[PDB]
């Protein structure tokens, strides 16, 4: 229901730029190095094909130039195919990809058709962006917060319990609240009595969800939802180190982890 306009992908490359410093900054790793820990894995020209898809609301206004400059930045050899759909799929195969990367309004995938891995851009994008929030060189804490437990924020969580974090989690919906305490035994956070987090994760379509309380100094926020979930105020309030970029950074999760 949430999706990408053109407006969110102006200047990628700038973008991008931008969150891998940041990303330096808070783990000591760039992308690539996070998704090394993650994977184990690394490029080596490896080709992509890129196919434009007309279903529901069609194709989104910059979205395969975007994966275009994202690919190439990690080092993929990738193109986007002329033809959408399932004449592009073809056009790919027929062009020699071996990683196929597509997507419809509800699922972004990546197939690695030489190893037949396969990625889900929902748990690729909330496992980087915890993994990210989690490597804070200066937490000084394995308290983390998680904002957010739908299809990004649910494997978020998880990741953060099976690396031994104490994770406590916030939903608006309580039912999805449930879930992820019955399911994965993470602590259930309470907006009413609140604790200050050095690390924060939020995976969450809306502005605001992060209250002023839970904010420590330097904290760090890691967070792939759309748009911003601290103001402006706040942000420069509590010198919070945002980590925020709307597709290349759970696009690289997606392809380091099928290689
Ligand atoms: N930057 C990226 O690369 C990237 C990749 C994937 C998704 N996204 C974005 O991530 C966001 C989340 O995606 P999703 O698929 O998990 O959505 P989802 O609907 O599956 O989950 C969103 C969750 O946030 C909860 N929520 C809404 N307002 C809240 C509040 N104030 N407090 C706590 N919880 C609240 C909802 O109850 C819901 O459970 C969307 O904005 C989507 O566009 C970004
Ligand atoms: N950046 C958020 C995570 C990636 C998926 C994103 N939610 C999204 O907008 N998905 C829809 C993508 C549709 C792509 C369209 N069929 C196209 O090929 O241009
Ligand atoms: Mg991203
Ligand atoms: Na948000």
């Amino acid at each position: 229901m949430a999706l990408l306009t053109p407006d969110d992908l102006i200047n990628i490359n700038m973008q991008l730029q931008k969150a891998d410093s940041a990303v330096q900054e808070v783990t000591g790793l760039d992308i690539k190095g996070i998704c090394k820990a993650l994977y184990g894995t690394f490029s080596s020209s490896e080709k992509v094909g890129i196919v434009p898809v007309t279903s529901g609301n069609g194709i989104i206004g910059n979205f395969s130039a975007s994966l275009h400059a994202i690919t190439q930045y990690f080092g993929f050899d990738s193109f986007v195919t002329d033809m959408p759909d399932v004449s592009g799929y073809y056009e790919a195969v027929q062009n020699g990809a071996e990683i196929i990367l597509m997507a419809d309004d509800r699922t972004f995938l990546a197939h690695n058709l030489k190893n037949g891995k396969m990625a889900n851009n929902q748990p690729c994008t909330g496992i980087i962006y915890a993994e990210i929030a989690s490597r804070y060189l200066k937490a000084d804490s394995k308290d983390v917060l998680v904002v957010g437990l739908g299809k990004v924020g649910f494997p978020g969580a998880e990741h953060l319990v099976q690396k031994d974090f104490r994770v406590y989690g916030y939903d608006a919906d309580e039912t999805l609240l449930e879930r992820a305490t019955s399911n994965l035994g993470i602590i259930p956070f309470d907006p009413a009595n609140p604790k200050k987090f050095s690390i924060i994760f939020e995976a969450t379509p809306c502005a605001n969800t992060i209250p002023e309380a839970v904010l420590s100094e330097n904290c760090v926020l890691s967070t792939p939802g759309i748009p911003c979930a601290i103001s402006e105020e706040l942000r420069d309030k509590y010198e919070v180190q945002l980590i925020a970029e709307p597709l290349g950074i759970g696009t690289a999760s997606m392809l380091y982890s099928v290689l």
